[PDB]
């Protein structure tokens, strides 16, 4: 994975916008950087996170169609979020 990645441009769609909306300010456009930090500070102040989340408990488990992942396993978080959103 690339840094180049962290710069690209993305609009999340209504229910990752939601879980976004809980730890930052509503925006428009997206980086990916933005993406990921609001997702990470989502996991960890609620808790979902202790190398495992848990998130059968949460909207993040009906966002990802997962009950659980890995933090390590990066590939597969990427195509994850990827689902819930458009590139621009
Ligand atoms: C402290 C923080 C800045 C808020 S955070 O680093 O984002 C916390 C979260 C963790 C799930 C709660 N998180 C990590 O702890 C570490 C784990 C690692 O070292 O590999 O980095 C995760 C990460 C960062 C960037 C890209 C990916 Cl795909 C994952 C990264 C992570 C981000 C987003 C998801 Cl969905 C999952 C893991």
């Amino acid at each position: 994975i690339p840094a180049s990645e962290q710069e690209t441009l993305v609009r999340p769609k209504p229910l990752l916008l939601k879980l976004l909306k809980s730890v930052g300010a509503q925006k428009d456009t997206y980086t990916m950087k933005e993406v990921l930090f609001y997702l990470g500070q989502y996991i960890m102040t609620k808790r979902l996170y202790d190398h495992i989340v848990y998130c059968s408990n949460d909207l993040l488990g009906d966002l990802f169609g997962v009950p659980s992942f890995s933090v390590k396993e990066h590939r597969k978080i990427y195509t994850m979020i990827y689902r819930n959103l458009v590139v621009v």
